[PDB]
C-alpha cells in the first residue's frame, strides 16, 4: 500500500491502533498525518448547541502559544503568571460584590473548568455543614443538597462525595427549581442550596433572591440555617454587565460561594473556572493545602495539580482589554441576536417558548417546544436534522422529571454567531420547513437526543 | 503618566489590580502590555527542579495551536479528536500490560495530570472496598489507604474523600515503603496500597513485586483481600522502555489501576495524564456517567469536563513518531546524562547519594545528602543559593518522618537537559564550591526549602 | 421594574462596537470606508461556512495542502501569466511546462525546440481552443475541395459541458452518442454512423466526467481509417483527457491513447485534477504547427522579439504554472506513479468493500485499465434493498460525507448511480471511516423504512 | 560531480531535461528552493509603469487568498459563502455602474477572470441579440460586423474566434478615437453593435459613449436600424463613478446593454478578476446560459471557464467593503494626482505633445506623450526609454496604429503604489537620463524595439 501524499509506502493509525507503536516514524510525517485527519473534526461555527468558546482571536492564541509550558501550580518558576492569577482572582470577587478582604486579597480560585470549581463549592459547603452539626451535637451520616435542573457535574458531586441529591423534579408550569418546592426538600441535614443562574438545559435564571427569602423564613420558623453556593457556570459573566440589578451574587447574606466558566460568556479559550468563597470563614482551612516555595508559602484548594497557566493569562487579557464597558457591549450583541432569533422563529410554527433571550430572565439563547396538541407535520427532531444537512447542528432533546414527554429545541447565541449569521440560520430553518412540508413522510423518523450538557 | 513603549498616557495593571477594570483598552496595547510582563517568568530551561517538560517542538506548538477550541468532552463536534483519545488509552494500556479488552477497548481515561488519575483510581479503589464491606454488613465509615512517601495529591485525595492516610514514615536506612512496614499498618478497612513508581523527592522506585508477595502471604494467613494503585507519575514512560523486566504494572493480579502524567517523561505538553483499570470489574460502573449524543451515549469517569483536546493530540503525536524504541532512546538519553552527573558530582563532596540515575533503580534524577557528622564548610542549601546566582535552580529541601534532620538535593534530568548543559551545571557547580571555600561566612545562612512537590 | 443595562444600538459581540452588516444594503456599493482589519474578520469568519472539502468525495479538484504550494503561490499572486517581459522566469517555467506534458503525451519532437500548446486556466478553455482549432482545419479543407462549410458538427460520447458550450457558442453541431443500458460509451459503430463530411472531428473523453471510465482511442482511431479508405473522408481527434491525461501515463504507460495515434491532433487536460496542481491549471498539445491553424495566433510585441498567443484569457495569475512546475520537479515519473497508484488502492479497495454491502451493479472499480480512481455503482436492476442511492446519499451527508447521487443520461435517465473519487489526500484510513459510516448509514435506513424514496434531488456532478 | 553550493549536495539542474518529464523524485523542500530561487529572475514591477495590473502588497488580501487557495468558484454547493459573496459583488458593481433595479432582486453579470472573459461574453450575448431580432424578421444572419475604435486584443480575438467583421476606426493624427461621424460611417444592418473603449489601452483617453449614444438615435430615426452599445471599460469602469460621477457613460444610457471592467485592474483586486453586468435579463440571451444541478436546486452560469479559485472574488469583495465610494474616491484621486504632477513636470523637460495628462475628466491615471512633430532633442523616446530601464524603471516606448503608425509614444501608468515620492524619483531619473543622451549623442536613433503595450 502507499499513501498519495507522501508518494511513499503507507503508514495507517488505524492498523495497529491498539498496540503501542513499535518504531520511530519521521516527525514531519507523523504531524501531518495528524493534522490532515483533525479536518474531519467540526469548527463548531455552525454549532448552535454549545457554550464554550469557539472564535478565533489572534492575540489569544499568541498568548496561549507563549504559556505552553508555563505551570499553574509552580509559583515558583512562574511568578509573573500566579501574580496575574490573583488579579484575576480579585477581579472576579469584585465583580461579584464579595465583603472586601480583610487583608488585601480575595478568597478564590481558577480552576479548569465550572465541575472542579463546583465540587470544591460543594466540598466546602459539606464541610461547613458538618462542623456546625458537630457543634451540634447531631449525626451527620445523611447530608443532602437542595437544587433544581442542575448540570451533570452536581450529579458526579453527589455520587462521588456521597451526598443524597435532592433535585426539584421539572414539571410542566414549573420547570425550575421554586421557593416552595425548595423549603419542602430542606431540612437539618441539607448542606445547602445550589441555584443555577443560569439552566444549561434551557438557558433560564433561577433568581437566587426569592429563594434567599424562603430560607430566611425557614430558619427563623425552625432554627435551621442553610447556605447557598451559585452555578454561575454561564450567568455569572452575563449579569454583572447586562443586569447589575438583579441580586444573585454576594450581595446576599447567605451565598457563601459562587462559581462561573471563563471559557463560556467569561471568553476565555477551553479550559478556565472560577470560584469565589464570600470571606475566610466560607472555606474550612482543613480543605486548604499550603506547599513550601522559595518565596515562602502558598495555599491553594484544587483538585488538579499541574496544567497549564495559558487561559488564565487570555482571561486577564479579556478583562483588560474589554472591562465593564467592554463586556456589557459584547454580552449586549449576543443578546441582540438570541431576542431577534426568538421573535423571527415564532412567526415560523406554532411554538411556545421557555427562553427568549431576554438579559432580565437568562442567558443569549433561545429555547422552545412545540405547543401542546398542535401538529405542524414534523418533529424538532426532524427540523435538527434538516438543518444538519444545510451544516448548523442545533440540538432537539427532552427534558427531565415529567417533563420528560417535553421535546425542545436550544439554540445558543455565543461570541462570533452575529446578526448575519442568525438570518442565514433563519434563511436554512424556513427552507428546513417547506421540504419537511413538501416531504410529509420525514416526520417522526428522527429520535436521538443531541449532547445537551455543554 | 507616561509609558515608554506606547508614548502615550501610562496604563497600569498594578492601580486598579484588585477591581475589574472599568474601560475598554485597544487590543493590542492590552497584548503587548501582558506579553512585557510575561518575560519575568523564567524559561524553565535551567530548573532542574520540575519533572515537567520544558522543551520545545515546532510541531507540537502547532497541534496545540489548532486545537484551542478542540472540546476533549465534545466526543459529538469532534469525532476524531475523541478517537485518538481512544487509541491513546489503548496504547498507554498495551504498555503496561493490561489483559486484552473483551469488546476491544480497554478501560481508562485521559486526565489533567496524575492529580486528577489518582483521585479516580482512589475512588475507584474505595468503591471496590466498600461493596466488599457492605456485603459483609461490616462498617464502611473508617477505610484506610496504605502508602510510602507519596505526593500530596494522596494527602489531598485522603483528606477530600475521608480516607485515613497511612503513610509509612521515611527514616534513615528505609526512605520507603517496605514488605513488614506496609504490612504492619494492613488491615480489614485497608482499601488498597499505593507503591510510588517513582518517589517525588527522591527518584526512586517503590517496586510493586515484592510488595506484591507481602500480599499475598496476608491473605493467606488473615483472609484479607487487598488491591494495589501504582502511582507511577514518572515510572510509567520510564520502566516499560529502559527497564521492561521490572514486574510492577498488570502482569500483577493485585494491581487493579495504574496512573501516570503524559505531561512527565510522558513527552507530552502540560495538560495531560492517564489512568488505566485492569478490567471493567475493575472499575465500578456507579462511578461512571453516561451521557447522550447523536451517534449514541459514551459514559465517562472524570472529575472534570470541558476542557482542550490539545495535550492528548500531542501526546498521541510522539506515540507516533517514537515508538517504543524512540522513547528507548529518549529516556536513555537522560539517563546517560544523570547517570554522568551522580558520578561526577561524587568527586567534589562528602555525599551519601540516595539516587544515582541507574534505570533499574528508578527516574531520571540524582539525589544526595551530606554524608553525617562530615562537614565540607556549606550546607546544600547554601551551595543551592550559589548555584541561583548562576541561573540554575537546584532544589534542596529536607526528607519527612524520622529523616526530618535530612536535607538533600535532587537534580531532575528530563529531555532538553543535554549531555552539554549538565557539563555546564559542573563547571557552575565547581565554581560554587570555590566561592563557598573563599567565603566561609556564607555556611549556615540559607535555611528556605525549594518547591519540590513537582 | 427594570434591571438591565442596555444599549440603544445593534452590535457586534467579536468587536464590542457598533454592528456592521454584510446583509444589510448588500445591494448597494458600499458608501463609507471601515477599518481593514475589521474587514478582513468580517469576511475570514464567514469564509468558515464554506467547507473544506476533505470529506466531498463528489470533485476532482486538487483540495490537500502542502505549505509549499502555498508558500509558490502566496509569491505569485502577482505575477502576471502575460507579462512575459516583467515575469522572464515565471514564462520560462511556463515553456518548460508545455514541452514536459507534451513529452509526457509522445508528441512528436519539436521541429525546432517547444512544443506547441499552452496553458489555461482549466479544461475548459484547453477544450475550446482544441475545438477552434479543429473548426478551423476543417474549414480549410472544405474550402480547398470547394464544398460549404455551413453545416460543421462534432462526434463524440458522453461529454462534459465544457463540450455542450463550446457546440453553442461556436454554432458546431454537437452529435452526442446517447448513453444507454449495455453501452453507456462512445463505440466505434454508432461513432461512424454519426461521422460525415460535415465533421470536424471526434472527441473521445479519456476519462468520462460521469463514470470514470476511458473512452479508448485506439479502436475508434482503427474505425476512423477504415472510414477513410471507404469514402475518402478523413476525420482527426483530440482528446479530452481531463482526467486521465495525468493517470495512464504513469500506471498504464501500455495503453495507446495519445499522439502515438497519427488523427490525435491535440490533447488536453486539467492540472488542478491528477496533474496535482492547485485551483486554475488546464494544458493543451498539439501534434505540431501543422495542427494548430496560425490564423488562431495572435503575435504581440515584447522588449525582447514578439511571442505567439492562442488563450482566450489575457492577464492572469501565473502561480498554478509554478506550483504545477513545483509538482513535476519534486515527483517526476517515479513520484506520479506512486500518488496515482495510491489513489487506485483506494478506490479499488472501496470497490470490492461496497460490493460486498449490497445488490450493486458496478460500472467502474477503480481498475488503472479501465479508467480513473472512482468507484461507480447503480443498484441491480429489478432489485429493492429498502433505499435508492439518494436515500443513503442523505445519510452519508449526516456523517459529513458528501458522495453524490445522480441519473445518467440518453437512454439511462432512469438509471441512478452513485459516484466515488479518490483524489490524492483521501488515504486508505479515511476509506476505512467512509466503509464504517457507509454500514452505519445501511444500519440505519433498515431500521426506519419510512425513509426510503424521499430524497430525490441529483447532486452536483459536473466536477 | 557537479555539486550545488546551496545544498552542498550533487547539483540538481532544471534546464538539464528541461524538455523532457522528469524521471526521478527530489525532496521537496529542494524543488522548493530551487523553483524559489530563480523565481528571483523575475521582476517585482514596483518600477514597472507600463502596467495596469495591481501590482502593491497588502497582507489582508495575501492572507484571504492563502485560505482560498482550494475554494473553487463554480462549486456553489461545498463553498456556499463564497458563492454569496460572489452574488454581493455583482450586485455592487451593478449599482456603480446605474444597472436598472433587478425584478427578482439579483442583478444580471458574472464574475471572469478578467477583462478578455467579460468581452468575450458580453460580444456573444451583442451577437445573439443581433442574430435574434434578425431571424425574427427573417434576414440573413451570416455577415456580422462589430464598430469600434482603437480596441485592446481581446476584441480583436472576439472577431476572429467568433467569425464576426471588425470595423475598427483607424487611429489618425488628431483623432485618435472613434468619432460619432466615423462610426456611423461604418455601421449598418449587419452590425451587432459599438464597442467604445472607456479608457483606451493605447493612450488612457476616455471615449465618450454619450455623444456616440446620440449619433445612434439619429441613426435609428433616419435608417429605423437600432443598434446598442457595449462598454469596454476595463480600467474606467472603477475610475470614473468615484472621481467623475458626472460622465453619463453607463446603463443610464438606454442603448449600454452590458458593461465590463478588471477587478484587477483600477477595481484594486489581484490578478485574475473580471466583471461584466448586464442591463437586464432581456439583454441577456437565455440560450447563452446553463443551468446544472446541485443539491440546493440548479444555478445558470455563463462563462468560458468552468473550475477556477475564488480567492480573487473574495479579495475583491475586502476591498468593496474596506473602502466602500468614500475610500474609492480617495484611492483613485492620490494616483490622479501623481499623474497630473508628472504630465506638468515632464512638459517642462522636452518639446512634447500630449495626448493624456491625468485628467480625472479625460481618461484614467496615465500620462501620454510624444516628441512635438519635427523638434529634434536629440534622442527618440526609444532611447529615453532605454535609459530609464538602466535606472531600474521600466516605461513604455511604442507606436501607435492605423495611421498614426509614424506615431511614437511614451506612456506611464500610475497605479495604487506608485505614490507622489516614487513619481519624484522618477522625475530625477528622467532629468539624469536627459543628460546623460545629452553628453552621448551617438545614442540618437539605436534603439528602436516597441515595449509590450496591451496590458
Ligand atoms: C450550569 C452548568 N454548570 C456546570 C457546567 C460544567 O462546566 P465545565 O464544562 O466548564 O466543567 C455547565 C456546562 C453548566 O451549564
Ligand atoms: C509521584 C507523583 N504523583 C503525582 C504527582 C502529581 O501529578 P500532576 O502534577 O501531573 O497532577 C507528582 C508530581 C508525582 O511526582
Ligand atoms: C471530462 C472533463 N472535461 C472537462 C472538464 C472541465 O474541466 P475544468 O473545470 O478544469 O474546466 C471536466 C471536469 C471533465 O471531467
Ligand atoms: C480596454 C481593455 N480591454 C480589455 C483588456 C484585457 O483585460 P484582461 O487582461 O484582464 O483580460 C485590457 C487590458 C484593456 O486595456
Amino acid at each position: 500500500l502507499l499513501d498519495s501524499r507522501f508518494g511513499a509506502k503507507s503508514i495507517s493509525t488505524i492498523a495497529e491502533s491498539k498496540r503501542f507503536p513499535l518504531h520511530e516514524m519521521r516527525d514531519d510525517v507523523a504531524f501531518q498525518i495528524i493534522n490532515d485527519e483533525l479536518y474531519l473534526d467540526g469548527n463548531a461555527r455552525q454549532n448552535l448547541a454549545t457554550f464554550c468558546q469557539t472564535w478565533d482571536d489572534e492575540n489569544v492564541h499568541k498568548l496561549m502559544d507563549l504559556s505552553i509550558n508555563k505551570n499553574w501550580i509552580d509559583k515558583e518558576e512562574y511568578p509573573q503568571s500566579a501574580a496575574i492569577d490573583l488579579r484575576c482572582v480579585n477581579m472576579v470577587a469584585d465583580l461579584w460584590h464579595a465583603p472586601a478582604p480583610k487583608n488585601g486579597q480575595a478568597v478564590g480560585t481558577n480552576t479548569i473548568g465550572s465541575s472542579e470549581a463546583c465540587m470544591l463549592g460543594g466540598m466546602a459547603m459539606k464541610w461547613r455543614w458538618r462542623k456546625r452539626m458537630e457543634a451540634a451535637g447531631k449525626p451527620t451520616d445523611k447530608p443532602n443538597l437542595v437544587c433544581g435542573p442542575v448540570q451533570i457535574c452536581w450529579h458526579k458531586f453527589a455520587r462521588y462525595w456521597d451526598v443524597e441529591l435532592r433535585e426539584i423534579p421539572m414539571r410542566p408550569g414549573q420547570l425550575f427549581m421554586d421557593p416552595k418546592r425548595m423549603i419542602e426538600a430542606c431540612d437539618e441535614n441539607t448542606i445547602g442550596v445550589v441555584p443555577t443562574f443560569g439552566v444549561t438545559y434551557t438557558g433560564n435564571y433561577e433568581f437566587p433572591q426569592p429563594l434567599h427569602d424562603a430560607l430566611d423564613k425557614f430558619q427563623a420558623d425552625t432554627g435551621i440555617d442553610i447556605d447557598m453556593h451559585i452555578d454561575a457556570a454561564s450567568g455569572g459573566f452575563l449579569a454583572p454587565f447586562v443586569a447589575p440589578d438583579i441580586v444573585w451574587d454576594f450581595r446576599l447574606p447567605r451565598v457563601k460561594s459562587i462559581s462561573a466558566s471563563g471559557h463560556k460568556f467569561g471568553l476565555a479559550p477551553l479550559g478556565c473556572g472560577w470560584v469565589i468563597w464570600r470571606d475566610e470563614e466560607a472555606l474550612p482551612q482543613e480543605l486548604v493545602f499550603n506547599v513550601d516555595y522559595l518565596g515562602g508559602q502558598i495555599g491553594t484548594f484544587a483538585i488538579n495539580f499541574s496544567r497549564p497557566a495559558g487561559q488564565v493569562i487570555a482571561q486577564y487579557y479579556e478583562f483588560l482589554r474589554l472591562g465593564r464597558e467592554g463586556y456589557t457591549k459584547v454580552q449586549n450583541a449576543s443578546y441582540q441576536v438570541a431576542a431577534y432569533l426568538a421573535d423571527e422563529i415564532a412567526k415560523l410554527g406554532p411554538y411556545e417558548f421557555i427562553c427568549t433571550g431576554r438579559p432580565d430572565e437568562g442567558i443569549p439563547a433561545v429555547c422552545f417546544k412545540l405547543k401542546d396538541g398542535e401538529d405542524p407535520g414534523y418533529t424538532l427532531y426532524d427540523l435538527s436534522e434538516r438543518l444538519r444537512l444545510r451544516g448548523w447542528q442545533v440540538p432537539a432533546f427532552t427534558l427531565g422529571g415529567e417533563a420528560t414527554d417535553i421535546v425542545v429545541m436550544r439554540i445558543m447565541c455565543r461570541r462570533g454567531f452575529e446578526m448575519d449569521f442568525a438570518e442565514l440560520l433563519l434563511e436554512d430553518y424556513k427552507a428546513s420547513l417547506k421540504y419537511l412540508s413538501d416531504h410529509p413522510k420525514l416526520q417522526g423518523i428522527a429520535q436521538q437526543n443531541s449532547f445537551k450538557h455543554t
